[PDB]
């Protein structure tokens, strides 16, 4: 399997198993990935993903050779996997190695990103008389300073992880090999809070974007309204007061 | 009185004046803050003001007690004191210990952050199955960088005011318990400036988020005019050509 | 002449050529970089541009004594020279000494800064009175932390390049005297990518600020399949294929 999906308490492991070719994105992979967050947005059983590749490297981009012989690796309605639809629930990137051209852009339709010490982003379409379509341009300057992003769009150079955690990129730097158990630790925090109250935030912050300061606040208003009344937000007070776990069910 | 305001040269110091109860804001802390801002900006002999919070903590965010009895903290058309409705002059927040929650929010709602070396700032409302609705999720992804507060809204983690420093939230890092005469020195340096030109810089600033590339300079335009006629103008010329400093009017 | 311009391979040099006024931008030197920019954006056989100021020191802003006198210093469609119509093919701003007012304004209006460590930068108009009106309030907070934006409009205050760097508005720091150097280095990688591909991404990543995340991927793609059915493309693959260098057309 090019993908592979793991299950671990409400936390959804996916692994790009294509080491070989440097986890590059086919047809295959891409339909797995998709499928994988349909998985994560659809199982009440689970909060958060994250998205890896084995054998130490991400995912160097879109497969050249499958790109060559003419595979639908862009399925329409989710781009390059999900690039074009993110999921709902929090999708953490653990970054080992290379995450170049589309793979920096499964790492920027993600919501957090873990990286090792030695791994590099890249968007080097350039070089090839190329353009990174993929979501690299729209969100990179929106993810470090725009100077910056200008500049690794315009050279195609690499951005070592050191840097990108500088810049804000990266949310947690991870010892080399390391990336995946700093993720999953990053994702138990997020488990550990409510569900709906973690699921709301993200949304309010995804679709404030896209939002007007005019009316800001009355279109949070309408995502904080379900949340503040829900049976979790009562659960949540009384396991505060009485200074023990709160233990959640997701309505 | 739960706030106190000191009127020092042309600088409003705003102290919540809870500090049993750790700056918590409650109606009374919430009315007093609106009050301030409205002297603020109705006195035209002040030009800065600063908000901070006494004993050592800046605002643990909404008093939950006060919250719990059903006390209106929120008021309509202001918010968390001035959260849904922030001062035209400039504010500058200068933060000792926790700025949590609603106090985070508190200081996204400053145009300027002074913070000590060993103070923290956090949104941890998902932690107890809530939302944070003050503007922290409107304001914080615009502030550092979006991956970061993404993490901090998901994990409700604190953020400890030397990385909020590194990544652009703090203007300036002060020493434990001199915080607020670090910002008094940068709310002295803005009152030394044209007090219209001043306003006008923030105005373009902030309203500047809700226009449009096509329109930019044009709406620039409209603010700048009355500033580039007014009186203080050709003081500020007359001034700098005698090597003297300028004697503003504020026409 | 008070703009020297100058060919070398495919990168135009552009040198305001005012030392003993600081290079300050009167009449002469905004029609001089109108000019250039045309140059650049209308000759086939350039790619890149580089904007520096002779002597050791960017540009002290617009000239005061010009100013005085009435000079039309804004040209009406392109501001301090291009401010308000920045070119189309990339360009890099050269920082020795002082870029102030007006000459942050410059830099503000290119793509990429290259930038002395013992360089400076800064928005003083408030100090006299005035405002920044050459775009500085709209494109800093887009460049660096917006309170750090804010904090340099309110006060006046000089932005010393290091910071800067860290800030993520300068991209290379350089030895002081060596910052041009620096940028034709800068500007030899973007040349050595696909013309095409390098002007369309810049294209995106300008145009897509004012795009909305409903139409982000339709508006991009429209700017995508010219240069992915272009000759040069397919000189790209092959020149990869082939371990080589390609060579573009432009086509």
């Amino acid at each position: 399997p090019e993908v592979l999906v793991e299950q671990r308490d409400r936390i959804l492991i996916i692994t790009i198993n294509r080491p070989k070719a440097k986890n590059a994105v086919n047809a295959a992979v891409s339909r797995g990935l998709a499928d994988a967050m349909d998985q994560l947005d659809g199982d009440a059983g689970l909060s958060v993903a994250i998205l890896t590749g084995g054998g130490g490297s991400f995912c160097a981009g879109m497969d050249l050779k499958a790109f060559a012989r003419g595979e639908n690796v862009v399925v329409e309605g989710r781009g390059l996997g999900f690039t074009e639809r993110p999921p709902t629930k929090p999708l953490i990137a653990a970054v080992e190695g290379y995450a170049l051209a589309g793979g920096t852009e499964l790492a920027l339709a993600a919501d957090l990103i873990v990286a090792a010490r030695d791994s590099a982003f890249g968007i080097p379409e350039v070089k090839r008389g190329l353009v990174a379509g993929g979501g690299g341009l729209l969100r990179l300057p929106e993810r470090i300073p725009y100077a910056i992003a200008m500049e690794l769009a315009l050279t195609g150079d690499n951005l070592p992880a050191e840097r990108a955690h500088e810049l804000g990129l990266v949310n947690v730097l991870a010892e080399p090999g390391t990336a995946l158990d700093a993720a999953i630790a990053l994702a138990e925090k997020i488990t550990a809070n409510g569900p709906l109250a973690v699921v709301a935030t993200k949304r309010i912050i995804t679709e404030s974007r896209g939002w007007s300061p005019d009316t800001m606040f009355a279109e949070q208003m309408k995502i904080l309204v379900p949340v503040f009344t829900s049976n979790d937000a009562k659960e949540g007070a009384i396991a505060f007061a009485e200074r023990r776990r709160p233990r959640w069910t997701g309505t």
